[PDB]
């Protein structure tokens, strides 16, 4: 007996405890900053502000019908918990927040696992198919698996991120308030009328006059039972004072705290001593300004794992609720962007249903007419000039925000949104006080919690209800300054000089040269074969050239079948998402077997839908995998159609492609359906902005340089601007000045004008002039004497 197949004999030591094609799992390094002592020393060494820790009173159980009288019937019907847990204890506690960082040095598991199954399938399919693009697709997917890692970073990554935020806010280019840049609240509002056009909330929506719990209508009758409050993610964190609880566990508690904060603020504002009362309320509710520093799940670079972890500033549920009551009713009625309105705004943009083709038409018309073009989306700016497409991103956007930026946004929302047709306010002095005087210092330049450490937040908390709005306002200032400077080319020093002028850090992320010629090429190289070409259910052998705009992560591809540009996910994103697919993170659906099962198909269909369809190797492998899974289910008689119809609520690409079904496999018709426009497009037929319709951003900028719009014409708006300059002690007098307009009394307009005349008499008193935002921060950071556990 000779010639037996050799087997690897190893030592007993080896037994007791290389493939180039498959990369080994990434094991994060040991984190030296994983202790409060080490983290605090690191921050102290790096001159990052650590606040004197404030404590929260211990929880006390109260009767729900006593705390929330509006919801007595809900308690009586056994539909709402009979007791609420509120921080009203005699003893206090210091809060601690210890987030989970996965994968970590000790645990490299299922979470953040790369799609090795897909990698193997891509390899097998490449061996059987002569796709010209195939070898590069495989190499890129393998490289993304080898260089990236999906996960929640590390304590070191989070701490280093915080340092970078301090650097943006106070380092090379220190932040500047809009006033410092040269804009009054009214001048900014005139710019925002163009860059962020808004409509008023619905006439049936409640005005900003009530305690949150009053906006809940409960009787028992399902046809009439309604909540006029913003919607919340039930499974998301409650934030302070309920660490380790979800919003679902604490809605009654959040209502109690939100009602109390707004009610107490209101009472204090009109009291005998508004300064002492307002400061006391702010100090008592300090925790409403402190976010939990949550590590964001992303496809981080392995080598930079401990250098950068993006954070989500997890806002206290009551604060989130109160802020959302101001923003959401306005924004829900304001899905106005460049594809439907004459505005640079990209708010509510979707590249699907002809959206990308509308952008391409606007780009082509601008190129043909030798016109410059600008588009704004939060911290993203797009400039078309000199036959070049530029993508400009604010450098760590949130860090550039000052409380004054948010106050200017609140001014814009309350003047252009929360207003009646007659010019009377859709708010009372209590809500004007919260919105203008307190709210901006609760989420901007406030604090965050990591472990037992209460740390300073430099700029706005990323993830707060106003993140997009505040970032959009900052980009509006950068764009307005670019227009003022005579539109300098983004590659020049004249453009880069706008960093110091605005106090806003930014960088050129993309420079797409010879745009006109690139577009011609995209049209000419469009294939005659396959999906959206001859309409067959196959990828093209050789795909066409893409116009790599990276417009909110999208590139443009020309379709011969549809005779239009269609979106495809930017290559780098497509490859990263294929390499590290997110799990069923979406909702609390994770334990649902139907959802978990359907997701496996959803994952591969979504990657095809977003642009994989146009990559022959990726399309071949992903089609095979989804079909194989569907076949297994069909044969086995396991039905997951429900989850496949409502797949949007599970896929990271779900929001983008709403109302399409994955119960049937992806075909050419799926691609046709997602790209089908409801209406034909004429850029000239797009309605103008709701406010200053005939004016352009360029005209408003020119008017501002001439000193126009320093002060609003409306007396109501003048009182709201004066509100930003007057100290908290003046709150009772400011409430009196607003009461006639707020109550819509007979001849309120004349009365408001006379009251503003009276208030103007305070405005000679330099002693009465102090930002309520500074007073809020002082009160939030104050450390009053209390006995801890």
């Amino acid at each position: 007996d000779i010639f037996n197949s050799p087997q690897n004999k190893a030592s007993i030591l080896t037994a007791l405890m290389e493939d180039v094609l498959i990369p080994k799992r990434f094991r994060p390094a040991k984190d030296p900053l994983d202790s409060p002592q080490a983290a605090a020393q690191f921050l102290k060494d790096n001159k990052y502000r650590i606040l004197r820790p404030r404590a929260i009173p211990t929880m006390v159980e109260l009767e729900t019908d006593a705390a929330l009288p509006r919801l007595r019937q809900m308690v009586e019907d056994g539909k709402l918990k009979d007791t609420v847990s509120v921080p009203e204890g005699t003893t206090a506690f210091y809060p601690k927040y210890y987030p989970f960082h996965k994968p970590d040095h000790d645990e490299v598991g299922t979470f953040g696992a790369p799609d090795i199954t897909l990698l193997k399938q891509l390899t097998f399919f490449l061996l059987e198919n002569d796709f010209p693009t195939g070898p590069e697709t495989l190499r890129q997917v393998r490289e993304a698996i080898a260089t990236l890692q999906y996960g929640s970073g590390s304590y070191s990554g989070q701490l280093n991120r915080l340092l970078a935020m301090k650097g943006v806010a106070t380092g090379r280019n220190p932040n500047k308030t809009p006033k410092t840049v040269g804009y009054t609240n009214e001048q900014l509002a005139k710019l925002l009328e163009q860059t962020l056009p808004i409509n008023t909330p619905k006439h049936e929506d409640p005005d900003l006059r009530w305690a949150p719990s009053w906006l809940i209508n409960y009787t028992g009758d399902l046809s009439t039972d309604k909540s006029y409050l913003p919607h919340v993610t039930i499974k998301s964190s409650a934030g302070l004072p309920y660490i380790g609880k979800t919003k679902g566990d604490t809605t009654a508690e959040a209502l109690v705290l939100a009602d109390s904060f707004i009610r107490d603020l209101g009472r204090a504002a009109t009291s005998a001593d508004p300064e002492a009362g307002v400061k006391k309320t702010i100090t008592d509710f300090w925790y409403l300004s402190c976010g939990l520093l949550f590590p964001k799940g992303e496809r981080y670079t392995q080598v930079d794992w401990d250098k950068k972890t993006r954070n989500i500033w997890s806002a206290p549920y009551p604060t989130h609720l109160l802020l959302s009551m101001v923003s959401t009713p306005v924004m829900n009625e304001s899905k106005l962007n460049i594809t439907n309105t004459q505005t640079p705004s990209l708010y509510g943009f979707s590249p699907f249903h002809g959206g990308m083709d509308r952008i391409m038409t606007i780009i082509r018309d601008s190129l043909d007419n030798d016109e410059d073009l600008v588009m704004i989306y939060a911290d993203n700016i797009y400039i078309l000039q000199d036959n070049t497409w530029y993508s400009i991103d604010l450098e760590k956007g949130e860090a550039n925000c000052t409380p004054q930026h948010m106050q200017a946004m609140m001014y814009y929302l309350l003047t252009r949104g929360w207003t009646n047709e007659d010019g009377s306010p859709r708010y009372n002095p209590t809500w004007a006080t919260f919105a203008m005087n307190v709210a901006p210092s609760m989420v901007v330049d406030s604090s965050c919690l990591l472990m037992n450490l209460q740390l300073k937040t430099y700029g706005q908390g990323s993830g707060n209800a106003f993140t997009f709005l505040n970032n959009h306002l900052m980009s509006t200032i950068v764009v307005a300054e670019w227009v003022k400077a005579g539109k300098p080319n983004p590659m020049t020093k004249e453009f880069m000089d706008l960093e110091e002028k605005t106090g806003i850090n930014f960088k050129i992320e993309r420079e797409l040269k010879n745009l006109r010629e690139t577009i011609v090429e995209a049209v000419e190289t469009a294939p005659q074969d396959g999906y959206l070409a001859d309409g067959s259910d196959l990828p093209p052998i050789r795909p066409g050239k893409a116009v790599e705009l990276d417009l909110l992560g999208w590139s443009a591809i020309y379709s011969r079948q549809m005779e239009m540009f269609v979106p495809v996910l930017e290559n780098e994103r497509l490859i990263a998402s294929a390499a590290y697919p997110k799990g069923l993170e979406n909702k609390a659906l994770a334990r649902k077997p139907g959802a978990e099962i359907a997701y496996q198909i959803v994952r591969y269909e979504a990657i095809r839908l977003v642009g994989g369809w146009n990559n022959p190797l990726l399309e071949t492998a992903a089609k095979h995998m989804s079909l194989d899974k569907r076949k297994r289910l069909e044969v086995k008689g396991i039905d997951v159609t429900g989850f496949l119809d409502d797949w949007n609520n599970m896929s990271e690409f779900g929001g983008d492609l709403e109302g399409i079904t994955l119960s049937e496999p992806l075909t050419n018709q799926t691609l046709v359906d997602i790209n089908t426009p409801l209406d034909s497009f004429d850029p000239k037929a797009r309605p103008q902005t709701p406010r200053s319709p005939k004016k352009t951003l360029d005209e408003v900028t020119t008017a501002i340089t001439s000193g126009t719009y320093k002060d609003p014409k409306s007396a109501v708006w003048r009182l709201l601007d004066q509100r930003t300059k007057l100290r908290v002690s003046t709150l009772r007098d400011q409430a009196l000045a607003l009461k006639p307009a707020s109550s819509s009394v007979d001849n309120w307009a004349e009365a408001t004008e006379e009251l503003a005349q009276q208030q103007q008499l305070l405005m000679k008193a330099n002693n009465l002039l102090k930002s309520s935002l500074t007073e809020t921060r002082e009160a939030l950071e104050t450390i009053q004497s209390d006995k801890i556990i």
